[PDB]
Parts: C-alpha cells; structure tokens; sequence
C-alpha cells in the first residue's frame, strides 16, 4: 500500500531527467553536445560547471530520497528497499516522460547506495576518484567504482535483497556504458586535462 506508493513515486521521479530539464530552460540541447547524454558530466560540458553539480545533486537524490524513506519505513533489509532503489535507476534510465531515453544512473545509485550506508558510498567514490585522477575518464571510472560498489556490500555481509538490488543496477549501468566502453577501446573517448596545465 504504502510501499507501492513509493515504488510507484520512486519510478516517476527517477523519469525526471533533470540535465534535459534545465538544459532546455538554458535553450541547448544535450544530444548535440559532447558525449550527446544527460547526466551531470555531459551538462558540465553544455553549460559549465555550476549546472553539472545541480545537476549531479538533484540525479543524487532522485536515487537518495526514496531509497531514505524505504530505510527508515521498511529496513535494508526489505525488499521494498531493493524494489525503490531499482525504481529510481530504472526510471532515470528509461523516463516515462522523456521517451524512455534517460542517463546512465551513475548519481542516483550512489545516491541510493548512500542511503544504504555512506560507508560504502564513500568507498566507492574513492575507488572512482583514484581510476579518475590515474586516467582522467570518467566512463572507466563510474565502471570499475560500480563493480566495486557490488563488491563493498557483498563482502561487508548485506542481505541478498541488497545484493539482488546492487548486481542489477551494476550490470544496467556497465551496459549504459557500452557506447563510452567502445569510445575507450577505440581512443575516442573524452578525456579530461591534458591541455589545461598548459593555463595552470
Ligand atoms: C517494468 C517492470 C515492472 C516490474 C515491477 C513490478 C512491481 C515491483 C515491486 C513491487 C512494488 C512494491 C510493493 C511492496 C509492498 O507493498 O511491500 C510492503 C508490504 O508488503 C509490507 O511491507
Ligand atoms: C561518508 C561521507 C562521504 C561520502 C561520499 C559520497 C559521495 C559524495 C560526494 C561526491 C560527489 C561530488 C559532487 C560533484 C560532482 O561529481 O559533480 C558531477 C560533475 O559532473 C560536475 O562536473
Ligand atoms: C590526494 C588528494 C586526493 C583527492 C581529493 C579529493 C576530494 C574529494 C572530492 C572532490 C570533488 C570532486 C567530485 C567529482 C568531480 O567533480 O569529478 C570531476 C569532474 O570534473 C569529471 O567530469
Ligand atoms: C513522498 C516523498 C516526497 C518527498 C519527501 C522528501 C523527504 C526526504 C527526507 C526526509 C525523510 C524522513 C524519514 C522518512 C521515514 O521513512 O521515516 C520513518 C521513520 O523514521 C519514522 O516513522
Ligand atoms: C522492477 C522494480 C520496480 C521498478 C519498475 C520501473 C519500470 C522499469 C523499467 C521501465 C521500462 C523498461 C525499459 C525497456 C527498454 O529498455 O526499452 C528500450 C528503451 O531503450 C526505449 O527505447
Ligand atoms: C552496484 C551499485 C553501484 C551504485 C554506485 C555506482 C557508482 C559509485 C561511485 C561513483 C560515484 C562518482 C560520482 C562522480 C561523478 O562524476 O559521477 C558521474 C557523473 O556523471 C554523475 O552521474
Ligand atoms: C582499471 C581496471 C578497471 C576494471 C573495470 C573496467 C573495465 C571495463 C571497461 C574498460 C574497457 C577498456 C579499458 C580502459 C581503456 O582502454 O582505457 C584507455 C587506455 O588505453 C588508457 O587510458
Ligand atoms: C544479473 C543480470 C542483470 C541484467 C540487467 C541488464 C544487464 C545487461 C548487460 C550485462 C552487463 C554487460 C555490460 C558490458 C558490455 O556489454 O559492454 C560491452 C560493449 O562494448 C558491447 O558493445
């Protein structure tokens, strides 16, 4: 009852795809630049760095806010926890509002994650901030961080509702990747910081 209210809210708010929001509010369109996605990085990119970080705290809490409510309401335990998680990914993923084209769901499972414990979520994002600074892509590191992810909370005993959660919404969002995974096996993904020190 309440719970499916909050799957249901979980899904609908995971569909905003807030970097298209506030882009066509700035009259750019995402597709036409960079990477062509709609998460907070491509943003940086189309609008600067201040639009990126809104953009990564709303997709945050998308993922954030209703994985919260499922914790304190139900437990981690619960699988209205892994079913909430799953709807905030799947919904930034696949936007009922935006023709089921959405982003890769990198900020909002962290957010979810945070929920399930910061621990973790921090681990993790020291795993993506080490593979960032080593070889400035981004892609490789939301991948080798989410793979990570799954293995902190299998190894620090989280239930399998959890880990069902955690190994779905990995493998959607390695497979999100697959076009940055192509661009990285090929040498034409966008890398970050090699002209910049030449102004530092
Ligand atoms: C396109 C994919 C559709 C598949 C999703 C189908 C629905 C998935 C999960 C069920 C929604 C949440 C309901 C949970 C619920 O009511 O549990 C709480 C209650 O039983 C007592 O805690
Ligand atoms: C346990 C306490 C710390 C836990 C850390 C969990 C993650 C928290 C913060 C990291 C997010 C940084 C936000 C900035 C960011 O990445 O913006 C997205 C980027 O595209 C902006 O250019
Ligand atoms: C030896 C010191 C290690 C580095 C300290 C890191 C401090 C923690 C967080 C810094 C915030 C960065 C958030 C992520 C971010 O902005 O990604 C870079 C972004 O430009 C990629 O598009
Ligand atoms: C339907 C949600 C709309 C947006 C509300 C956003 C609220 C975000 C954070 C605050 C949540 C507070 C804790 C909620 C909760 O499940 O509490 C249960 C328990 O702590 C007391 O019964
Ligand atoms: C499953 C647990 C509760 C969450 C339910 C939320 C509904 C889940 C997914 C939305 C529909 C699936 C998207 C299917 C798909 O990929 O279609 C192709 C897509 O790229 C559209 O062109
Ligand atoms: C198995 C579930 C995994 C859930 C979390 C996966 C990712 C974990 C940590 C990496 C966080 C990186 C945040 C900084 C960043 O730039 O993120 C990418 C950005 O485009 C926002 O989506
Ligand atoms: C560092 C280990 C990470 C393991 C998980 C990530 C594996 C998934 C996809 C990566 C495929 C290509 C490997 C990365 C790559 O080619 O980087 C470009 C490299 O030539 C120098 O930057
Ligand atoms: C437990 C399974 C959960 C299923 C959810 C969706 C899983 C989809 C794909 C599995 C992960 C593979 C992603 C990596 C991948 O295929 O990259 C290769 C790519 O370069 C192919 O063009």
């Amino acid at each position: 009852g309440s719970a499916l209210f909050l799957v249901i809210f979980a899904y609908l708010l995971g569909s905003i795809t807030f970097g298209e929001v506030i882009a066509k509010l700035k009259g750019v369109d995402l597709r036409n630049v960079g990477s062509g996605n709609v998460g907070a990085t491509n943003v940086t990119r189309a609008l600067g760095k201040k639009y990126g970080v809104l953009v990564f705290f709303l997709d945050f809490l998308k993922g954030f806010i209703p994985a919260l409510i499922a914790v304190k309401s139900f437990g981690i335990d619960s699988w209205v926890l892994t079913f909430t998680g799953l709807a905030s990914v799947l919904g930034h993923m696949y936007p009922v509002f935006f023709g089921f084209k959405g982003g890769k769901g990198v900020a909002t499972a962290l957010g979810v994650v945070f929920a399930v414990s910061p621990s973790v979520a921090l681990f993790s994002f020291l795993v993506w901030l080490g593979i960032f600074l080593w070889k400035r892509y981004v892609s490789l590191a939301s991948i080798t961080a989410t793979i990570s992810a799954f293995l902190f909370l299998f190894v620090a005993g989280y239930p399998v509702n959890v880990l069902f959660m955690a190994i779905v919404i990995g493998a959607l969002i390695i497979y999100r990747h697959r076009e940055n995974i192509n661009r990285l096996l090929t040498g034409r993904e966008h890398r970050f910081g090699t002209l910049e020190v030449l102004f530092q």
